[PDB]
C-alpha cells in the first residue's frame, strides 16, 4: 500500500529526486543492483552533489554488500550514510563507508560488526575462501575506521551490539544527532 | 519495487540503464535471463552498431546453455563490449566476464572470479556433459590465451580469484578504483 | 522486469521484437506457447504474405501436441519461416527448426541439437497412440531433413546432442554463422 | 506477458478478427469467457462468420456443454479449427461447426472417447446427452457412436473426416 | 495401543476366538482381504457354528465390499450381523447380507443405503451403472423388495431408524438386551 | 493390526493352505513377496496345488510378468481365484492358472483393458513391445486370436465373470463350495 | 505384511537359508551393505555351495552398485544370477557379472545395459568423474559380455531394452528358461 | 527388512557381523553414526584389546566433528584397525579409511576415494571452519607421511582417485581383487 | 538398527553400555534428553554411590534447563563423574563437562570446546528471566573453572571454539589423552 505524492511519484521514487537511496531490509544481489543504479543514476545528475543513504540492513549477502561498497568508491560524489534503527554486518560497513565527517546515527540505533555464523554465500564456498572474504571485511573497516588490525579482528570476534556512541569512538560514524 | 525517474518521459531506473547502453546480468544464468539477455544485446545494435555496449556482471553462473547462448550472441553482434564485473563472477558468470572486447574487461577492487564449473536444463549423458565441459574449455582458452591443459588444471581448483590474479590469468584488463 | 525501449512511441522489449517479425519459442514448449507462437505467426502473415518471419529457438522440447500444432502453422503461412537455433534446440525444438524455410535454417556457434524424444502430452496416454505420435514425427523428420525413413528411426534411438556441423551434415539446419 | 500489436495486445487482437480460442483445458471459467465474445461478436454482426481455434484435452462436460448450447443458440456461421489435439469435450465443440466449415490442421488427433461429486445415474444422464449430440453432427447411428465412444484411442485427422467430426484437412489455404 | 487379555492374547485376536469379525471403519482392499481371511479361517474351524459381524462402517470401495458380500454368501455357516452406531452404503449391504432371522441392529444406530457420489480407477459410465445395477439386485435378494422400490429408496439421501429398516427389509430384530 | 489364531498371524496361516494372496496394486514389493511364497510352497511340495487370491486393480508391467513367469516356472498346478475384480496385470495372472482351475465369485468385475506404473520412463518402441508381450499371454491362455485379444484390450469395459468364462479368462464361476 | 515359514522364519529369512541373496528394486548404499553382508556371510558357510541372486531392479547409486559387483569378485563361490521382471542399468551389469555358464533369465523379462540421465551419484561429482564412471562400466561390461569396447560404448548409447534371448546372443545372460 | 540367521542363537545380520569384529560405516557420518561406530569399537575391545578389528567403508562424508569423533578412538583403542573401501569413501570418508593401522588399509578395485572435502553441526565463524580444516590437513598428512602444501593442494582438487593413485598417495597399502 | 551382544544374555549394544556405567549424551539436550540421562544417573548410584560413573558428551547444546537439570543430578549423586568430551562439547555440553569431578574431566585429542552460548527454551521467554538464565551459567561456569566471574562474562562474549589444551588451561578439563 505505496502512496502517492505531487506530476506525480510513489513516495519511494519522489525519495530519490532528493538524492536518497533506499537500503532497508537484508541485502542480496537484487538489492544491490537496484541501489548501484541509484547510485550510478545520481552521479549522472551531478558528480558533485551530495547523496544521502538510509541504512536500516541486518546484513546479507557479502559480495552484494561488497558491490554496493565498491560502487561508492567509484563514483565522485560526497556520500552520507545514515543510520536508523539497526545497522549489522554488511550494513554497518556501508554506513562505515561514508564520506569522513558525514556518516551519521540516529540516538537509538543498534550498531554491529560482528559476522553472523539469513544468507551470507550466494552458492556453496570452501573453507580458505570464507577466509578470504572475512579478510577483507578486516582490512576495509581498518580502512574507514582507522583502527588497527588487530582491534579489528578483536572486536569482529564478540557477539555485541554498540551504542551510536561506542560506534563514534570506534570509527564507524562521525555525529549522533536528534535534530539537524 | 523498481523506482521511476525522469530525465519529458517517465522510465523505471533499469529502462533507463539499457538507455545507456548497459546490459545487466544479475543473479542466476537461466534460459529466461538469457532470452532477457539477447534482446537487449539486438536492441542496441539496432540504435547503432559500433557504439560500445556495456554488461555488468554479478551472477554465480547457471545453466551452460543459456550462458552459451548469451556468449554466442556476444560474439555475434559487431558493437565493442565492455564487461564489468562487481561482486562476483562464477562459473558461466566469469566465461562472459572474460568474453568481451579484448582491452576493455574490468573488474572493481573487491570482485570474486571463480572459472571452476559447479557441483542444468534436463538430465544428459556422461559423454554430453563432457561434450559441453571441453567448450567451455576451448572459449576460456580463447580469451584468456592460455593453453588448454593450463585451463584444464585450473578448472579443477575450488576457488575464486581476487581481481588481480584474474588479470594476470587473462580473464580482465583492468581493475579500477576510480574513473 | 520487462524493459521498455522508445522509438515516438514506448515499447516492452518483446513487443518490439515483434515488430522486427521475430517470434521467440524459448522455453518448453506447451499449449500456452503453442497459443502464443500460432497467434504471433498469423498476425505478422496478415501484416504481409511474403516478408520473412524470424523464429528464435532456445528450448528444450515440450508437449507433442503442442509442439506439432506449430509446425502446422507454420507449414500453413506462406512466409519464409527462417529458424534460428540459439543455446540449445532438443526434441521437439529441433523439429520447428528443421521445419524452417530450406537454405535459411540457421544456429549458433555453441549450440547443441537433438532428435532424441525423452523419455510428454497432455492427458494420460495408450501405447499405441503413443506410437502412432512417434510415427508422424519420423515423417516430418524425414521430410525436412531428406534422409531416410530408418536413418530417423536410428539416431533418434541415440541419447546422443549434435553439434550444429552435425546438425548441418545431417539436414536439420543449412548454416552454422559467428557474424552476419 | 502477451505482446502488443498496433494498440492492442495480440489476444484482443485475435477477437477483433473475430477469432475465439478454446486452448487448453475447459471449465466454468473458460466457458464464461467463451460465451461473452461469442455473444460480443454475434452483437457486432449477426452474419460475419466466427472462426473457433480448438486445442484443448476436454474438461468438465457441463462447461463444455454451456458453449455448445451458445454456438447453437448464436445465428452466426461457425468455422471451427483443430490444431494440436481435440479430446473428449473439444472434440465435441469441433464437431459442433457449422456443416461444411468443420476444420483441422494435418497433424492433429481427434478423440471422441470420453474420460475415466455426482451420483451414478446422472453419469449415465450426461452421457446420453453426448451420445445424442455427437450422432446429430457426425450423422452417425447411435450405437456406432457409443461403441466408437467405447475405444480409447485418437483418430486421424482424414478418420475424423470420414466419420463426421470434420469436413476439411487443409495443408495450405 | 490395543491392550493383552488372559485367559495371553490381545483383545481383538480374543474376539477371533470368539467368532467375531469386526467390520469397523471403512471398506477397502485391506479390510477386504483381512475379512475375508478371518471368514474362511472360521468356517475350517467349525462350518456349522455361527459367525459373528460387527459393523460401524460408513462405507467404501464397492469392489471390495463386494469381494466380503460374495465370501459370506460362499461359505455355508449361519452368518449374523450386527449394526452398532451405523451401517451406511456398502456397509449396509454387507449388515443385510446376514442370514436371515439373524441380521440385529443396536437401538440408536443408524442405517443408510443410498450410495455416495468406491474408487480403485476412473471408471467410465457405464461401468458405474452396471456397478450400481448390482447393488440394486443385491438389495431387492435380501430384502424381498421389488427391484423398482429399491431404486426409489436409495436415490433418497437420507438415514433409517432400526427401526424402520426392519419392516424394509435390512435388518430382522432390534434389541436392548440380551 | 492383524489378528494372531492358535501361534500364527492369520496371513501366515494363509501360507500354510498353500494360499498365496495378491490384493491390491503390483509392484517390485509385491512381485518379491509372491515370488517368495510360490518357491516356498514347491519346496514342501512339487505336485499338491497352491491357490492365488486375486484381488487387483493392476500395476507395474514387469513386476506382474516377474509373478506370471514364476507360476509358469514351478510345477505345481495353480488355482487362481478372483474376488471384488482383476484388472490389468491382476486379469493376466487369473488368466495364467491351470487349465479348468481358473474361478471367479459371481460378483466379480475383470477387466483387461490395460491403464494410459513402471520404475523408469521408457520409449514409445518399448511400451509398445511390452503390449505385444501382454497381447501373447492373454491369446495363449484364453485361446483367443492375436486380433481378438488387440481388438478387445481397446475396449474400455468391465466384464462379467461369465463374460470372461466364455473369453476363456477363466472357467468356472461358483457361488458355493462344489 | 510378511509371512513366517516353519524353528521359524519370516520368508526373507528363509530365501538365505536357501542360499538366495535377494535384490530387487533401486539399489542405493543401504541395499549394498545388507547384500555385500548376505554374500560374506554365505561364503562363511561355504566357500564352494553355489550362491543364487536374484535381480529384479531398475538400477541405482553406480558405487553402490559397483560394490556389490566388486564383492562378488571377491567371494570364491560360484554366483548365479536370475533376472526375473526386469533388470536394468547397474541391476543388468550384477546380471551378467554371474559365474560363467550360470547366468539365467525368466522368459518374459526385459534387460537394459543404457545408462539412465532415481539416483546415481550419492554426492554432486565433476564432468570429468562421471566419465570415469562410465568408462569403468565400459571395461566391466566388455570383460563380462567378451564384447568389445567399441561395441559395447555403442549398445549402450541406444535407449532401449533386449529380450533374454538379445542379451544372450549379446553376452550378459547364458540360459533362458521356462523351466528346470 | 534386516535377515535373520543361525550360527543355538538367532542374531540379525549386522549383529552377527559385530561377531566377526567387523563394524561398518555406510552412508552419511553424523552423531547418530559417531555414537554407534564408537560403542562397537569400544566393545570390541574389551572382547580381546589384541585381535584385529575390521571397519568397512562405504561413505560420502558428513559432519566433520562426528568423523573426528570416530578417528580419536580410532587412535584410542589398541586393537589393529584393518580398513576396507567397497564403493566410495569421500571427505571424511576417506580419512578413517587412511587412519587405519599402516599396512592394513586396504580397498576393492572398482572403488572412489575423495579427500577434497564438500562445499554440519550448527553453523560456525571463518575462523572455526579454518580451524577445523587444518586439524584435517595434520591427520591427512600424518597418516599419508605427505608435506601439509603437498596435501593442502591435492585438496583443492574437486576430483576422486582410483585405488591406485590412493595407494601411491599413501592413503592405501593394498589394493585386492581376491582374497 | 541397534546392534546386539551377547555376554549368558544377549544386550542391545546401548543397553550393555549402562552396564559399563556409561551415560550417553550425545546430541541436542531437551527435556526427552534430560529425563534419560537423570534416570540412568540415578539407577547407577542405587548399584553403589561410590563406583564411578562415565558420562560421553558429544552435544552441541539445546534448552538451557533441560541441561541445568542434568548437573543438578550431577551434584545431587556422591558418584565420581568422569565426563568425556569426544568430537564437541558446545553451550550446555561443556557446562556438564566442566561439571565433571574435579581431575576426572578428559577431552579426546581432536574434540572442539566452545563456551558461547547460541544466539533455547521451552516456551518463549522474557528479557530479565533470559539474564537471569545467563548469570547461573556464569556462576556455574566460574564455580568448576575457579575462573573469575568478569573471565567468564569475557570469553562467553566471543564466538569462539577452544582447542582440548586451551579447555584444559581454562578449567572446563583436566586431562587430554590420545591413549588410556
Ligand atoms: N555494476 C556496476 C558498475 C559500478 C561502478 C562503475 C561501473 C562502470 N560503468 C561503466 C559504463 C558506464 N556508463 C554510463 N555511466 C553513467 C550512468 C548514467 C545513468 C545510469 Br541509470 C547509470 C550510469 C556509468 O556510470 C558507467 C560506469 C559499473
Ligand atoms: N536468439 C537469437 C539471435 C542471436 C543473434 C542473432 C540472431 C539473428 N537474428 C536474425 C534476424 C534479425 N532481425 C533483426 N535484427 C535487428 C534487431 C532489431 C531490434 C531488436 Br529488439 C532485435 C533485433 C536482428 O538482429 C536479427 C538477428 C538471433
Ligand atoms: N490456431 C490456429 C490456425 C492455424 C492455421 C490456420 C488457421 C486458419 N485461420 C482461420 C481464420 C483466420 N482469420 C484470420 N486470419 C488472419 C489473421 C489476422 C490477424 C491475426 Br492476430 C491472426 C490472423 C487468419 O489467418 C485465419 C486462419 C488457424
Ligand atoms: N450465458 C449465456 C447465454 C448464452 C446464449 C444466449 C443468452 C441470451 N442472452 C440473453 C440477453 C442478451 N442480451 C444482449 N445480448 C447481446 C450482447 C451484446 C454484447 C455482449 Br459482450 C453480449 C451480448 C445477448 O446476446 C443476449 C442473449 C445467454
Ligand atoms: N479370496 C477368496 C476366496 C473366497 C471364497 C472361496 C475361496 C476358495 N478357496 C479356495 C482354496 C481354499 N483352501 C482352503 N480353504 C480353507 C481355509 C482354511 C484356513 C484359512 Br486362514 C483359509 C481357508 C478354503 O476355504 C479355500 C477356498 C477363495
Ligand atoms: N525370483 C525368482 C525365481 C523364480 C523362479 C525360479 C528361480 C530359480 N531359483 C534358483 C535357485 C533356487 N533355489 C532353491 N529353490 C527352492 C526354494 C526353497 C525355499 C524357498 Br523360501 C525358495 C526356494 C528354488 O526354487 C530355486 C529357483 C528364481
Ligand atoms: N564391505 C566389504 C568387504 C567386501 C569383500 C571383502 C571384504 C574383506 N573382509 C575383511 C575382513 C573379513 N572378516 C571376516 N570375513 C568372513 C565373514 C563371516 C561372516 C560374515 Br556375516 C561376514 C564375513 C570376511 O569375509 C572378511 C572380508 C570386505
Ligand atoms: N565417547 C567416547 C570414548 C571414546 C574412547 C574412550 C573413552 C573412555 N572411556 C572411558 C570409560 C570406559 N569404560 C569402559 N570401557 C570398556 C568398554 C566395555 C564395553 C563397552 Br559396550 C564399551 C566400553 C571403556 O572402554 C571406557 C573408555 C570414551
Ligand atoms: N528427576 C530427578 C531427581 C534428581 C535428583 C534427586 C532426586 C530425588 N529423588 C527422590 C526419590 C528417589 N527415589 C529413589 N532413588 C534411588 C533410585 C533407584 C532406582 C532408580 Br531407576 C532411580 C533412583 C532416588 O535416587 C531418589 C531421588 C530426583
Amino acid at each position: 500500500l505505496i502512496p502517492i505524492v505531487v506530476r506525480a511519484y510513489d513516495i519511494y521514487s519522489r525519495l530519490l529526486r532528493e538524492r536518497i537511496v533506499c537500503v532497508m531490509g537484508p541485502i542480496d544481489d537484487s538489492v544491490a543492483s537496484l541501489v548501484i543504479a541509484q547510485l550510478l543514476f545520481l552521479q549522472s545528475e551531478s558528480n558533485k552533489k551530495p547523496i544521502h543513504m538510509y541504512i536500516n540492513s541486518p546484513g546479507g549477502v557479502v559480495t552484494a554488500g561488497l558491490a554496493i561498497y565498491d560502487t561508492m568508491q567509484y563514483i565522485l560524489n560526497p556520500i552520507c550514510t545514515w543510520c536508523v534503527g539497526q545497522a549489522a554486518s554488511m550494513g554497518s560497513l556501508l554506513l562505515a563507508a561514508g564520506t569522513p565527517g558525514m556518516r551519521h546515527s540516529l540516538p537509538n540505533s543498534r550498531i554491529m560488526i560482528h559476522q553472523p555464523s539469513g544468507q551470507a554465500t550466494d552458492i556453496a564456498i570452501q573453507a580458505e575462501e570464507i577466509m578470504k572474504l572475512k579478510k577483507q571485511l578486516y582490512n576495509i573497516y581498518a580502512k574507514h575506521t582507522k583502527q588497527s588490525l588487530q582491534v579489528i579482528e578483536s572486536a569482529m570476534e564478540r557477539d555485541r551490539y554498540m551504542s551510536p556512541m561506542e560506534a563514534q569512538e570506534f570509527g564507524i560514524l562521525d555525529k549522533v544527532l536528534v535534530h539537524p
